[PDB]
């Protein structure tokens, strides 16, 4: 059973179409298209929603929500919640791909994922990380935990970084994502949050060998700080 959201989502709002990489702001909510190459666009709404097109890339990352300014710790900053619809539309030649919560802490430096859908025929595998801590119930459902250390691209320029990894074992494709509850189970696993510098819902595509092509609607994304 399901959010009202789930059955009446609709883009609304003012909207921004970018097309190269860029990082900003709609109304009140942060952005950021990424990707490596292609013919790529995405189009960010002041309520939340966006829309993402790949075409002919390696790695492409469409996303919005919150920034912060790396000062406080999740508990500090309060509970926080992702509510998203996505609608999986055409692709073609994407090799893998995270859908979900996406975002950065600070002292330490991490990548965390929450990944509830994925836009390849499959869901990511253990090649996500070298430690693999197993199956845990978060927010409700069964997740496989991992963690890893990544060299390349960061926030604070190219560095090295952990990263952190919740992936759901059932897709969603609507609903509500406890960011915190994730944050909490982490915790109980040695996995650390630092001061946090974003937590956005993300869509990414991608291919090691290139070529990833396709669409993905995001009707409903909304971040928040509450309940």
């Amino acid at each position: 059973e399901f959010q009202s959201f789930c059955s009446s989502a609709s883009h609304s709002g003012q909207s921004v179409k970018v097309t190269g990489n860029k990082v900003g702001t709609i109304g009140g909510v942060g952005y950021e298209l990424w990707a490596d190459s292609g013919n790529n666009s995405a189009t960010f709404y002041s309520d939340g929603s966006f829309s993402c097109t790949f075409q002919n890339a390696g790695d492409y990352l469409c996303r919005s929500g919150l920034s912060f300014d790396s000062t406080k710790t999740p508990s500090q900053i309060g509970r926080m919640k992702a509510d998203f619809k996505l609608v999986k539309q055409n692709s073609s030649n994407v090799g893998y791909s995270y859908v979900g919560v996406y975002g950065w802490t600070r002292s330490p430096l991490v990548a965390y994922y929450i990944v509830d859908n994925w836009l390849s025929p499959f869901p990511p595998g253990d090649w996500v990380g070298n430690k693999k801590h197993g199956s845990f119930t978060i927010d409700g459902a069964q997740y496989t935990v991992y963690e890893n250390t990544r060299t390349g691209p960061s926030i604070d320029g190219d560095t090295t970084f952990n990263q952190y990894f919740s992936i759901r074992q059932q897709a969603r494709d609507c609903g509500t994502i406890d960011i915190s509850a994730h944050f909490d189970q982490w915790e109980k696993l040695g996995m650390t949050m630092g001061k946090l510098h974003e937590a956005k819902v993300l869509g990414e595509a991608g291919n090691v060998n290139g070529g990833a092509s396709g669409t993905a609607d995001f009707p409903y994304a909304k971040v928040y700080i509450g309940d």
